[PDB]
C-alpha cells in the first residue's frame, strides 16, 4: 500500500461518520439493565436493547430545549413527539426564540449557523457562569448529520420575524430559508427523522421510545420551572420529589418494609433524596438536566458525606472495621443540581469532571437529614453484617 | 450582548483549547487511590494527585510506539526517558520508521502531516482488522497542542533519510525540518516539554512521574515482546503474568492467607488472571496496551463467565439467593487483550464500548481455569456470607 492509501486526513464532518462513538456513543446495539418508560408499565427496570447513539441524537435536542429556560426564565414548556411509523421526532420548547437575522461574522442566518456548522455555540464564553448543559457546540449539528431530515423552526418577536429551514441526508443538503413576518410567542421547534440506516434499525422500536420517552419524564423532574408533554399530554411530575417517587414510592425492601426515603432540597441548585439499595451502589443523578448516567464528582461529593456520617453511626455501636465501600454498597441515592460551566470526559456528557471546589455552590446536608440517614434501614443492614 | 458576541464558532485548534476535557480529560487536579511506581516503594496503592491531561498526553506518546509493534513486527524495545528538572520527556523505539517523503496529495513530509496536522491517521481504514491502539487521528497532535516544544525524529532506511522537526508554543509556531541520508537501523523518537502552564503545575512532580513510571511498567507487562526501559534501565517485567505479580505476587487475604492467583492464556489475544478481592470488585485492564480504567465490555465478557461459573458452584453447597454483584464484589480481575477495531466513547480510552461479538476473537474459559477459581477463595467469602 502506496503512502497516500496508508497515512489519510479527514476532515471533521468526515471524521464524525467514521467515528461515531467519541460523539454520540455506540452506534451498535446495546443490552442492560435500566429504567425505562413503557406503554404498559409506567417506569420499571427492565433488560433493554437500543442503540446508544440513537438515545442521544434526541438528547441532545432535549437538553437544548431545557437549556432555553436559561436564555429565557420565562419559558414554561417542552412538548416532546415520537411517531415511529412516520419515523419523526420534534422538541418544541416556548420563551424567547433564536434571533432570526443574518450573523455579521459568519454572514449566514444564526440559527443555519449553530444548527448546521460544527463547533458553534452560546456557550463559547466561561467567563459567564452558567448552569447550561451546553458546553461543546456540536450537539444539534450530531443531530442533523444523524437525520436523513432534519427542519429548524424558531420565530423571534424581538426581531419579527419566522424562520424555517431543513437539512437533509446527514447535514449535506439544504436549501434557502423561509423567513416570514412574526408577532406572536416564540418558540422554537426542531423536527427531524434519524437516519435509521445509521444504527442498523428498521424503525424506533419499543425499546428506543421507552427509553426516550423517559428522558421526557427525566426532564419533568429535573428541570426546574418548565411543564413537559409527551405525544399530547402533560407529565404528571411536578418536582424532582414526585419523580423520584417514581422509583421508589411503591417499593418493598427485602424485609417486606417499604423502602424509607429521605429528601432535602439543600438550596435551589441541589436536591437529594437517599435510600437503601439491595443490590449494590445505585445513583440516578442529573447536571443542567443531562443524565449522568456513569456518575462524577457531584455524586461522589454527595455520597462522600452520607458515607462519612453513616460509619459514625456505625462506630457508636461497633463496639469490626467497616469500609467505606460496605456503606456506600447499600446506598441508593438521587441527585438534581446545577451546575456552574461542568465539564465531562466525552460529548455524551456520562461522567461529569469537574471538581467540587469549582461548582459555584455547595451541598452540606443538614444534620436533620443524617439523622434521619441513619433511620432509612442502611445502617441496620451494616450492623447486621458487622455480625458476620 | 451582540448576536455576534453571543453567537461564537470555533475551529478545531481552537476547540481544544477551550474544550480540553474531551480530548485529553481533566486539567484540573484530581485526587485518587489508584495504583503507581514510586522509587522508594515501586508498586503502590496510594492517593495520587496529578492532572488527567498530562498523565494521558504523555499516554498518547507511548501507546503510539506500543502501536508500532503491529506495524513492525520485529520491532524490540521502547525506551522511555523523565527529566523533572529540564522538563523533557522522550518516548524512543525501534522497528520501521516513519516514512520520510513527501505525501503527493497533502504536498507536506509524511511525519510532519501525521504530527502536526488534526484527524491523520493510519488507522482509518476499518476493513484492515488492526490491533492497535490508535484509531482517531489525534493523539500526538494533542500532545504537541499541549507542549511548548514538541520534537519528532524519525529514520526509514527504505527511504535512506531521517528526518527531524521541532513544534514550539502549542503547535503554533514550527520551522523547516531536518532532511539526512540515513542507512541505520530505523527508529522514531518523540520528545516534548509539557506546557505545565496548561496544567496549572510548575514541575513534573513526584505523583505524575510516579504515574508515567507504571504506565512503562504497564507496557512491559502487556505489550508482547517489547522490552522497555526507563530512564535507562531494562524493567524487569517480561509477559502479563509477571507485570500481574507487581501486585499480588507479596499480598495476602484478611485472614493472612497468602492471595491464590489462577492464570489461563486463552490464546494469543487473551491473557487474564483472577483473585480474591476485599474491597469490592476491582479490574486492571488493558486493550491493545490501553489502560481501560474505567472497564468495558471486554470486562464485563471475562468477568461474566467467571461470576456464572462461581454461582453453580456456589448454588450446589447454598442449600439463599446469591446474586451477581455480591459475587463480582469479591473479584479481582487482570485482563491483557488484543481487540480487533475497539471503540470508546472518549479520546481517552477509559471505557471499551465494543461488543463481544465484534472482538474478532473468543476467550472462553477452560473449565480447568475454573475449577481453580471455585478454590481461590472467592467461593468461601460468598458461602461464608450465605450464612447471614
Ligand atoms: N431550543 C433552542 N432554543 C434556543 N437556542 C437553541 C436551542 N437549541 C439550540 N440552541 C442554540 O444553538 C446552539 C448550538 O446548539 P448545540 O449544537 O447543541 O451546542 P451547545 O448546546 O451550545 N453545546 P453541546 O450541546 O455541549 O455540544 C446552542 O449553543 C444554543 O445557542
Ligand atoms: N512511534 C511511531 N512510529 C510510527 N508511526 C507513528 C508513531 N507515532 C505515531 N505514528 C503515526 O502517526 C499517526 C498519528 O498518530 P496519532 O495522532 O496518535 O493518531 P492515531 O494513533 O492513529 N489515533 P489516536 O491515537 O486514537 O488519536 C499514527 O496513525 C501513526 O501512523
Ligand atoms: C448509554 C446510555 C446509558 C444510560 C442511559 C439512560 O438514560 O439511563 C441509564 C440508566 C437509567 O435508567 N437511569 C434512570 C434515569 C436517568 C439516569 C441517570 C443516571 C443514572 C442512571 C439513570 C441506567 O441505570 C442503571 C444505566 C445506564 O447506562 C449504564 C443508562
Ligand atoms: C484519569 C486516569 C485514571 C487512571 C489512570 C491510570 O493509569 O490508572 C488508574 C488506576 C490504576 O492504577 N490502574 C493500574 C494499572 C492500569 C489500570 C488499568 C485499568 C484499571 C486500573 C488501572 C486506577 O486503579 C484503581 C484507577 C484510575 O482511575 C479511576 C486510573
Ligand atoms: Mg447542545
Ligand atoms: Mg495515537
Amino acid at each position: 500500500a502506496s503512502v497516500e492509501r496508508v497515512y489519510q486526513k479527514k476532515t471533521q464532518l468526515e471524521h464524525i461518520l467514521l467515528r461515531p462513538d467519541t460523539y454520540i456513543g455506540s452506534v451498535e446495539p446495546l443490552t442492560q439493565f435500566m429504567w425505562v418508560y413503557d406503554e404498559d408499565v409506567g417506569m420499571n427496570c427492565r433488560e433493554v436493547t437500543f442503540v446508544p447513539g440513537l438515545y442521544k441524537i434526541f438528547d441532545e435536542i432535549l437538553v437544548n430545549a431545557a437549556d432555553n429556560k436559561q436564555r429565557d426564565k420565562n419559558m414554561t414548556c417542552i412538548k416532546v413527539s415520537i411517531d415511529p411509523e412516520s419515523n419523526i421526532i420534534s422538541i418544541w420548547n416556548n420563551g424567547k426564540g433564536i434571533p432570526v437575522v443574518e450573523h455579521k461574522v459568519e454572514k449566514v442566518y444564526v440559527p443555519a449557523l449553530i444548527f448546521g456548522q460544527l463547533l458553534t455555540s452560546s456557550n463559547y464564553d466561561d467567563d459567564e457562569k452558567k448552569v447550561t448543559g451546553g458546553r461543546n457546540g456540536y450537539g444539534a449539528k450530531l443531530c442533523n448529520i444523524f437525520s436523513t431530515k432534519f427542519t429548524v423552526e424558531t420565530a423571534c418577536k424581538e426581531y419579527k420575524h419566522s424562520f424555517k429551514q431543513t437539512w437533509m441526508n446527514n447535514m449535506m443538503k439544504t436549501s434557502e430559508a423561509k423567513i416570514k413576518h412574526f408577532d406572536g410567542e416564540d418558540y422554537t421547534c426542531i423536527t427531524f427523522q434519524p437516519d435509521l440506516s445509521k444504527f442498523k434499525m428498521e424503525k424506533l422500536d419499543k425499546d428506543i421510545v421507552a427509553l426516550m420517552t423517559r428522558r421526557a419524564y427525566d426532564l419533568a423532574g429535573s428541570c426546574r420551572g418548565v411543564k413537559v408533554m409527551f405525544n399530547g399530554k402533560k407529565l404528571p411530575v411536578n418536582g424532582f420529589r414526585s419523580y423520584v417517587d417514581l422509583y421508589v414510592k411503591d417499593k418493598l425492601d427485602e424485609t417486606g418494609v417499604a423502602l424509607k426515603v429521605i429528601h432535602e432540597l439543600a438550596n435551589e441548585r441541589w436536591d437529594v433524596c437517599l435510600t437503601l439499595s439491595e443490590k449494590g451502589f445505585q445513583q440516578i443523578s442529573f447536571v443542567n438536566s443531562i443524565a449522568t448516567t456513569k456518575g462524577g464528582r457531584h455524586v461522589d461529593y454527595v455520597v462522600d458525606q452520607v458515607v462519612g456520617k453513616l460509619i459514625e453511626v456505625v462506630k457508636k455501636k461497633n463496639k469490626v472495621s467497616v469500609k467505606p465501600f460496605q456503606v456506600k454498597n447499600h446506598i441508593w441515592v438521587f441527585i438534581n443540581c446545577l451546575i456552574e460551566n461542568p465539564t465531562f470526559d466525552s460529548q455524551t456528557k456520562e461522567n461529569m469532571t469537574l471538581q467540587p471546589k469549582s461548582f459555584g455552590s455547595k451541598c452540606q446536608l443538614s444534620e436533620k437529614f443524617f439523622k434521619a440517614a441513619s433511620n432509612c434501614g442502611i445502617v441496620e443492614s451494616i450492623l447486621n453484617w458487622v455480625k458476620f
